[PDB]
């Protein structure tokens, strides 16, 4: 059962979501006035704390908690080690609400014990295309389009309870207090992703990995020698040959994005994301925030020829602590972010992505099969991983969609 999730306004089973035909709210319509003004109760030995995610030392504290206690792969070989600069970037986009950053500490000694973060996002989340066609067949076009306008909602990420405090029903409390603070801002939906199955995803995608430094990955046990590489005299030399990349990008006029590219990159990205059922809508301020280059955090390259931006790609860095190997401290992973191609095939664009990432010392390039990411898997030699990313809404009925109809990248 789900003692917590059964009480929440989300579809409860796969069967329920097979049935949903229109996008819309699950819950009782409510007002800010209905929502408690005071934080949710918690044990006297704890307190709620709102870190200042633009203060270096508050960023450091959250950084430590995540470094030591956040997501691990299924065999606890790797643990995400999001950097402090990455955390300030992800948690402080334009018009972020400091209150949506919710921490728990031990009252006595201010020991940091748990965290959960909300940030705003304007998301297109109306009835997906395939369901609108059915709606129109049935004369229900109006019901189907009702919630088509981009909504100002909450994106939740970074939920983390300290390893000492697991299975004490703390996470429900964080979710409740997060829900309260968001409702008090008059926001009633949230979108979240997780690598675990909860009630109930609207989309689910596999993870894909493209080795950049195969000898290191094999050492740290990220990959391993496919027993078909045992056919060969020298498995390692063949593996390096298979994954070798150009040492310089191949598209003429590739360069890093600059501030004056903002409007053009906004246009081409928004034209592209508009073709997906679920996807974010970005102002210029959000385009500069989420895509302008930031050392060690986000890297974005544009194709410009005849000074017109016709193509761009972006990736962001999340290192992972290598928990089982002491020879290497870190796995240096690059994560495919947003992109758009109008002048060249997408595999040709993302090949440059791989070249840059390799060139900058990244060990592997990861992504989920959202967007048009499947369109370059084979030719660029990405392999499916163990993981799946599951997409969820809070308080929003949504029909099942393919991951290739999801245009929202989560950090
Ligand atoms: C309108 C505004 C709405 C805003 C809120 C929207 C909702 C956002 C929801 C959050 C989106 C987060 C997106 C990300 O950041 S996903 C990343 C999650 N973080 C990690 O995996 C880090 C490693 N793990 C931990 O720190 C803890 O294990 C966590 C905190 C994950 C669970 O803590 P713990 O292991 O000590 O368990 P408990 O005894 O306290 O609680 C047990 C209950 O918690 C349910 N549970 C377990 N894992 C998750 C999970 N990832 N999302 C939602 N619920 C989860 C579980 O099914 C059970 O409920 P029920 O089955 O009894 O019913
Ligand atoms: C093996 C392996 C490990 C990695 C990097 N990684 C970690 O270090 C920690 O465990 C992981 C687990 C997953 C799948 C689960 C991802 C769930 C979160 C959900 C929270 N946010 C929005 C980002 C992704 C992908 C990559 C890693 N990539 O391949």
């Amino acid at each position: 059962a789900h003692a917590f999730w059964s009480t929440q306004p989300v579809p409860q089973t796969e069967d329920e979501t097979e049935k949903i035909v229109f996008a819309g709210p699950m819950d009782e319509p409510k007002t800010v006035a209905d929502i408690p003004e005071e934080p949710y109760p918690i044990a006297s030995t704890f307190e709620w704390w709102t870190p200042n995610m633009e203060a270096a030392d508050d960023i450091h504290a959250i950084y430590e908690l995540l470094r030591d206690n956040y997501v691990e792969d299924d065999d606890s070989m790797f643990r995400f080690n999001y950097s402090e600069e990455f955390l300030q970037w992800a948690l402080c986009p334009p018009n972020y609400i400091p209150d949506w950053h919710v921490a728990v500490r031990r009252k006595a000694d201010k020991k940091l014990l748990a965290f959960i973060a909300g940030v705003p996002v304007t998301l297109r989340m109306g009835t997906p295309k395939y369901m609108k066609v059915k709606a129109q067949e049935k004369g229900e076009g109006e019901e189907a389009a009702k919630y088509d306008e981009p909504r100002h909602i909450c994106e939740i990420n970074f939920l983390c309870v300290h390893k000492q405090l697991r299975e004490k029903r703390l996470a429900p409390i964080l979710i409740k207090e997060a829900t309260r603070r968001v409702n008090r801002t008059n926001v009633w939906q949230a979108v979240y992703t997780a690598g675990v199955l909860l009630p109930t995803p609207y989309a689910s995608g596999q993870y894909f990995h493209r080795s950049l430094n195969p000898e290191k990955l094999v050492e740290i046990r990220f990959s391993g020698i496919p027993a078909q590489y045992q056919k060969f005299q020298n498995p390692m030399a063949m593996l390096k040959r298979n994954y070798q990349l150009p040492s310089a990008p191949k598209n003429s006029g590739l360069r890093e994005m600059k501030p004056s590219d903002v409007p053009q990159v906004r246009r081409i990205l928004m034209n592209y994301l508009d073709s997906f059922d679920v996807g974010p809508v970005f102002s210029d301020a959000e385009i500069s925030h989420y895509l302008l280059p930031r050392d060690g955090v986000v890297f974005t390259y544009v194709v410009e020829n005849d000074k017109k931006v016709t193509d761009f790609f972006s990736f962001y860095r999340i290192p992972s602590t290598v928990i089982g190997n002491s020879n290497y401290n870190l796995l240096n992973a690059a994560y495919v972010h947003y992109y758009a191609a109008t002048s060249i095939p997408l595999h040709q664009l993302i090949l440059d992505l791989l070249i840059v990432a390799h060139s900058r010392g990244f060990d592997v390039c990861n992504m989920v099969e959202i967007l048009d990411n499947r369109s370059f898997v084979e030719q660029l030699k990405f392999g499916a991983g163990d993981g799946h990313l599951r997409y969820y809404f809070y308080n929003w009925a949504y029909p099942k969609i393919k991951p290739s109809q999801v245009a929202l990248v989560m950090l």
